[PDB]
């Protein structure tokens, strides 16, 4: 809801995907359960997070959210290229 395809590393992207690359749909950046985790969008009035949808707050390679899983905290999210 913003691009939907990256470049690449999807800055700005809040698109609609939030698989992560290898496990999982992501735990939204509310608080919920696995983990009241942080980048917590009560904090931000800037476009960064949203629901679950992959966003890049430290600005790692690929575009991460929170996972579904108890154990994997992090992880990335395979965004599609534009192609
Ligand atoms: N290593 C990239 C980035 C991944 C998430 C992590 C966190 O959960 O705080 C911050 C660093």
């Amino acid at each position: 809801t913003s691009e939907e395809c990256m470049h690449g590393s999807g800055e700005n992207y809040d698109g609609k995907i939030s698989k992560t690359m290898s496990g999982l749909e992501c735990q939204a950046w509310d608080s919920q359960s696995p983990h009241a985790h942080g980048y917590i969008p009560s904090k931000f009035p800037n476009k960064n997070l949203k629901k679950n949808y992959c966003r890049n707050p430290d600005r790692e390679l690929r575009p991460w959210c929170f996972t579904t899983d108890p154990n994997k905290r992090w992880e990335l999210c395979d965004i599609p290229r534009c192609t």
